[PDB]
């Protein structure tokens, strides 16, 4: 892929974060805390899951960014509509405004409804995410494996501004404490 030149500088939006997340000073890393992080509640925070949005909103053009997932056991990554539900239980699906992939229990799946099995021979340590707003495409790339394609959502119906989407996952096992990190350009 030659998507690298559409690179965008993504930063995390503290105000959207689940109250247990710890976002770094530079707003480029996020991890699960072992407790509530002493913030006030607001209508933007994801209540049920360890999720956070990027600050950037996209309504046109081509955008690319990379995320480091080294040594995590569980995470979700992609892009979502600015108006996705924040409170209560929901599934990650295009019907609910999400275009995502995940790792869970040693398998990778795309957030279609129902979910789609991914075929990854080289477990990724960094994921590339490409959005073509006009074409209705969201693609995922395995940076560890020379940028090989992981998955393409096509015929996307965004139906609003898009935001970068992140889930660091729970840490019930004690093996999923590592952060998500936005990689430098
Ligand atoms: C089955 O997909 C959808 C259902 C509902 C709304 C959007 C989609 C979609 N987006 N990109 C591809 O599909």
């Amino acid at each position: 892929h030659h998507h690298h030149h559409h690179m965008v500088h993504i930063t995390l939006d503290r105000n959207t974060a689940n109250s247990w997340l710890i976002i770094s000073k530079d707003r480029r890393q996020v991890r699960m805390g072992d407790t509530h992080q002493n913030v006030s509640d607001n209508k933007e925070r994801f209540s049920n899951y360890p999720m956070v949005l990027g600050a950037q909103r996209f309504s046109s053009g081509k955008m690319y960014w990379e995320v480091d997932v080294t040594q995590k056991e569980a995470w979700d990554l992609g892009v979502c509509r600015d108006s996705v539900q924040r409170k209560g239980q929901f599934s990650l699906s295009p019907e609910n405004g999400f275009w995502t992939i995940w790792l869970w229990q040693d398998s990778y799946e795309a957030g279609t409804s129902p979910q789609t099995t991914l075929h990854i021979q080289v477990p990724p340590c960094q994921i590339g995410i490409f959005v073509d707003y006009e074409a209705g495409v969201v693609s995922f790339y395995n940076i560890t494996d020379h940028g090989s394609l992981i998955y393409t959502f096509s015929e996307c119906v965004f139906a609003g501004p898009l935001r970068p989407f992140f889930n660091v996952g729970f840490n019930y096992s004690g093996g999923n404490a590592a952060p998500l990190k936005l990689c430098p350009l």
